[PDB]
């Protein structure tokens, strides 16, 4: 049902602050973003920028995803992100994050019209 742009809007998108805010960041958005529903995601990050900063990404610098696609994005600038990542203590139903907050330029994969983001890659 879920589009592949609002699937990425869902996973990655966290307009509403500017940096994680503490250690508990990370338990909290896994779960109001619905990725820990049946099993718990294990690598996640999240983008702390607007989402037309985030979409203006496609027409920046063109990049090699790490599969070898080429429809992939490297941000010119660095931008506040959240890397969300399973502890060794997290089981499933009671998953458990830990929050790494940085200062990185991101990598997307683009697609569409309008081209926007569907998948993040990674981050520099
Ligand atoms: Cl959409
Ligand atoms: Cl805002
Ligand atoms: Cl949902
Ligand atoms: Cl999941
Ligand atoms: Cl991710
Ligand atoms: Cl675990
Ligand atoms: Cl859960
Ligand atoms: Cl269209
Ligand atoms: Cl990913
Ligand atoms: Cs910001
Ligand atoms: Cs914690
Ligand atoms: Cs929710
Ligand atoms: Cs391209």
């Amino acid at each position: 049902k879920e589009t592949a742009a609002a699937k990425f809007e869902r996973q990655h998108m966290d307009s509403s602050t500017s940096a994680a805010s503490s250690s508990n960041y990370c338990n909290q958005m896994m779960k109001s973003r619905n990725l820990t529903k049946d099993r718990c995601k294990p690598v996640n990050t999240f983008v702390h920028e607007s989402l037309a900063d985030v979409q203006a990404v496609c027409s920046q610098k063109n990049v090699a995803c790490k599969n070898g696609q080429t429809n992939c994005y490297q941000s010119y600038s660095t931008m506040s992100i959240t890397d969300c990542r399973e502890t060794g203590s997290s089981k499933y139903p009671n998953c458990a994050y830990k929050t790494t907050q940085a200062n990185k330029h991101i990598i997307v994969a683009c697609e569409g019209n309008p081209y926007v983001p569907v998948h993040f890659d990674a981050s520099v």
